[PDB]
């Protein structure tokens, strides 16, 4: 009713330990959510076409052209790690657990409050806020997944990461099919390469509305809404990283001479002439057995074209790759392709007391070693006569198509039946948690945005909207926009996300890497003297595991 | 390709795709490996090039042997120099049963 | 049936270069043993093993 | 697996054999820029050391029960059962040109 | 380094780190350990799958 | 029998997780143990008196005078952390557990081998080693605790810390009562201060022999010996440290003015004149309420005289103190009193490939903040008229007894009914694990050498000795030493030490300190290229806990 | 545990003492004096007082 609360605030994280070294992790998250009435009550079909940017030759990667349906609804999205875990919980999980299973997800809305704004227009302007006891909040749960899946973490538009900071939902919109052609060019390209927005293909038209597809609940101040528990069916997520490349698989060569003194100058030696060695190689016309040429069971990782842009009906898009560059761990400047870069605002980790629209950014450098170092690649002739002469070798410094800045590694692909790789690591706090699986006949082996992929279904998207609060002068047959009482809503959101994790064991004599507070990062985890908070990113696959 | 007379496009060519069909490696008698452990990566290779049989969950533990230290009367653990041992070697019989 | 792959391609990772493995051996090696080359495993062994 | 180094038990029942000294890879970082004959200068060829987060020092004694066998003792592993895919003893000949 | 310091010899790289243990490995994972040529002939001539 | 093994080698550590967040930790430790026959078969009563050292005025702290019974027996002592845990297990325990309970202890001896040494005396001298199939190893377990308790960790003489390194027992000996007087002096003291060894008090004489007090088992090569399981009754050991001193207990003062901008220059202010404040103080004649003067519930820590040497019947000994110096954490040079210093050899953490008799050393700086900073102490007159004048204050720089290097803090004691303190933290790897409780009517509240103290009893000491291997010419009535065949024994020792630990919970937003491998300490946990190993010390109370 | 004596007397009498036989600041063991290397009977850590 008017004066009775309809729910409870809970933002605790409970670790319930089982037998056999498993733990149930139930993350409770609660937020005060602020929602204004939509700018307009109508669905819009809006085309964006930044021709000015792409009209500059060589700027085709800056294409923003697209068509989207703008809806009056707002999306409540909790699909991001920072929503559910503070840094202490994350430290516990990543330091003490070896794998993580996504179990269930629940959410509810309670203590709904709706208010109207009255502006007096007095010479000193002033306004007052009145409770609208009979106004309603419209809530729709797309449990059948009829609406397009639009996870907000990819735009950094989920619920905020601070329990004591009120947050907002994000205005909902989804892609509307369009055709677009963009011929690539470079600086010094003569003329205007074709840069055209062709319109919409009628056979691909899909205009979705919430009202026609989803039951809509009207919540007054005394009402509440609960989704019920959803249970996931995803694969487990490892909290360890592999380090073994092809060079560290299997039995090392026997060393016939071992160092007799310590130091960095005292190496061992195999002690057998390279073409007089025993073992197996896939090179049937050579006698050289070396660490480079010896047969390995399969290939860890794969090379892919990097900063390749493929074009389809909707225009160019970057070719995604499964794993980040090799050597980025030793030199952060070499992260580049496959190392996800996250940009986010003050709701999601940026120091809350900073000013300006510039976001906080970081590039995630995963601990796993499944990537490539293209400067170390080469192709050489089948004859394999060593030392290889210039004409019999293709080096990463050899131009392709006459371009000094492009080599064969830029267009190289070694993905095959022997390729082995890992799933993407969780990115705390900004990374997405779960993602819907594509509805294609043949599905990708993984996603690059979330560790957990929903095979059959995962929870319906939650949509909210302030119900129209008409004045006395409404006229439906009038073309002009509806005249509404300025109305906004504050409601409380509570979610429960349950995981199942396995406690790690100590397999080696040595200790392993562990997340730790220290003198340098100390003040990333406590408020400033004026209450400024931040959440810096954390790694998740600290402990190694043996690949083979 | 790239101005190199000894390199052509086939050296860098890849036609692996969703339509690719292929076979497992044949057994190599007598020197070929029989079984191999599967990688502990999330995504696994479709085959191995070294053994026809690939162990999915596990395959037999490796067997390790070592002659136990046979100390002389003058052992000193706190000495940095190498342990003084009686020259000892072992001969044992190994029997395996492999069923196909 | 089958696939073409880069042959005597050497990819580099953290531990240094390694040869790109391929699933099947060269065609025409059956008629001419000199054309075995990539994908045809070569075994080297001592007096214990043949 | 020792077959990749040709270091398994011997293939002759009447010939005494030996085991192979055990060793395993320890993580290291290494950069080797490729070159050819006639490449000017010294391409970077560096051993960078070991990444601490990849360090794995295994010992038998800390991970495996160790049986001490005197001359009157014996040791049996017990039967291990595989779960591998079948291996064909036939070859296909049809390329794309001989289908259908 | 002496081998790979020669330009064009990068395929001869043997660089690596290994733990040398006092233990010895008894490995029977090879066909020759289990079959003489007569048994192998029987298997490969009379069987279609293994 | 001769050709049959009587036990199995096990050096694994198993973590068995229970419900309610408890884990059973069973540490298995196995060692090959080398034992020579004793130098002599007789008990000796030996007096050590380093008069030359103490005859130098001001060297009285170097006194080594004592009497001891030297026995032919050897003590097998496994009471040290390094015996049971490698660094990886220790990292797991200290990073993931909040408290540790000592549960049970078992040990056994098996695969006994006895050999004789025959020296040929050939012009090139040579010797051969024969099995003595009928020789025996004498094993005695003092399960009733009749013998004096002599834990070897205090001399760094326990079993070695490496499963693959053969170890030795330590020759057993125990203190024999003596009377000794040593008058302290300094450089420039005139004459010879009395420095006398008075002999032995007859009413304090205690001559213990193994043979008269303990059953002795004779083990031939086919025999084995097991102690049976002993169960401890000790108090739990915390794996967290407290940080709150008296200054951080209870409600802080309310700040009437808070900073409006970030930075190290923007402090808050209480905003109330100090003698106009509200609250409670124990200073009944002052109106000043400050953080220094406000009443706190009790006292955390206590001041004690430091490098005080008290004298009793047996001569001077240093006064022990419960906790180490404050400020040693920020400056390792200020560790000094209460910070235990461990010195050990190549069996117990020193780099095994080093040479020379100089031991490896470290001073343990505990994370707990229960210590004192005597340079910050002061005493002032009861009148408490501020600012205090020189005559009304005793400062740490004021000489005591005319000595410029001695101030009142050197003789100060603030232990009282309000004192609170913690138990000593475990010291990995060299620290002792458990210690026997004194048999006095009034017992100490803790020990400074071991976290676990045995109240009623803890396991009997294990004694071993090669049985006499006589030649054919033995003559008991001859005064000369017994003529024995040169005989030594190698046997395998296996112990099982079981703990019970509680998994830690994350109580705070921020992460906590955690033990971790990094680029600097990386090569402390792996062997060198010539097989050199070391075990560096680790801390054990990394995570904080709230005291109040 | 008393210190181990590396040299024991070879004849009886009140003049024939044993000797520890290790230089005092080169000894092994535990002390509560964190800024000294001297391990002696006076300075060696004892369980309590």
């Amino acid at each position: 009713g008017v004066g009775i609360s309809t729910g409870t605030f809970n933002n605790q994280t409970e670790f319930k330990f089982l037998e056999n070294g498993w733990v149930y992790i139930t993350a409770n998250s609660s937020r005060l959510v602020h929602l204004n009435m939509p700018e307009s009550e109508n669905y819009r079909r809006v085309v964006v076409n930044n021709l000015d940017k792409t009209a500059v030759n060589g700027n085709m990667a800056l294409d923003d052209t697209h068509a989207e349906i703008v809806t009056p609804w707002s999306l409540v999205d909790a699909n991001a790690w920072g929503v559910w875990f503070n840094p202490g919980d994350w430290q516990l999980i990543v330091n003490t657990m070896s794998e993580l299973h996504l179990v269930s997800f629940e959410q509810e809305i309670f203590n709904v409050v709706l208010k109207t704004v009255s502006e007096s227009a007095t010479q000193p302007p002033t306004k007052v806020y009145n409770n609208d006891l009979t106004a309603s909040l419209m809530v729709a749960l797309d449990s059948n997944n009829t609406m397009p899946f639009t996870p907000a973490a990819m735009r950094s538009e989920t619920l905020g990461f601070y329990p004591w900071k009120p947050t907002i939902p994000t205005p909902w919109r989804y892609y509307f099919q369009w055709d677009r052609t963009l011929i690539p060019s470079h600086t010094g390209t003569s003329g205007t390469p074709t840069n055209i927005y062709h319109g919409t293909d009628p056979d691909d038209v899909q205009f979705y509305t919430i009202e026609n597809s989803v039951p809509v609940h009207l919540l007054r101040t005394g009402d509440e809404f609960a989704t019920g528990t959803f249970f996931f069916d995803c694969k487990p997520c490892r909290l360890t990283h592999t380090w073994q490349t092809n060079r560290a698989l299997g039995l090392p060569p026997f060393l016939n001479s071992l160092p007799q003194s310590e130091g960095g100058t005292n190496f061992g030696y195999i002690g057998v002439q390279q073409d007089k060695r025993r073992g197996v190689t896939q090179m049937g016309n050579t006698n050289y057995i070396t660490e480079a040429t010896i047969m390995r069971p399969a290939e860890v990782g794969y090379s892919a074209p990097y900063y390749s842009f493929e074009a389809s009906t909707q225009g160019p898009f970057k070719t995604p790759i499964a794993a980040g560059r090799g050597g980025a761990q030793t030199d952060e400047n070499q992260a580049a392709d496959g190392d996800p870069r996250y940009a986010f605002g003050r709701q999601h980790g940026q120091k809350t007391t900073t000013t300006g629209e510039t976001p906080e950014r970081f590039t995630y450098i995963a601990h796993q070693d499944t990537g490539r170092y293209p400067e170390g690649d080469w192709i050489q002739n089948i004859n394999f006569n060593l030392p290889v002469t210039d004409d019999n070798v293709l080096l990463p410094t050899d131009p392709i198509g006459g371009k000094t800045g492009i080599n064969y590694t830029n267009i190289f692909n070694t993905y095959g039946p022997l390729t082995a790789l890992n799933n993407v690591p969780p990115v705390y706090p900004n990374g997405q948690i779960w993602d819907k699986e594509f509805d294609t006949d043949l599905k990708p082996r993984l996603h690059v945005n979330a560790p957990f992929v929903c095979q059959n279904n995962c929870p319906g998207q939650l949509f909210v909207k302030v119900a129209p609060n008409l004045t006395n002068q409404y006229d439906p047959d009038a073309s002009a926009n509806m005249s509404r009482i300025v109305t906004y809503s504050d409601f409380w959101w509570k979610g429960k996300l349950v995981f199942k994790a396995k406690l790690r064991a100590s397999h080696t004599w040595n200790p392993i890497q562990q997340m730790s507070i220290n003198v340098d990062n100390q003040f990333n985890y406590v408020p400033s003297n004026i209450g400024g908070m931040k959440i810096v990113y954390e790694k998740s696959q600290l402990a190694p595991r043996k690949l083979y």
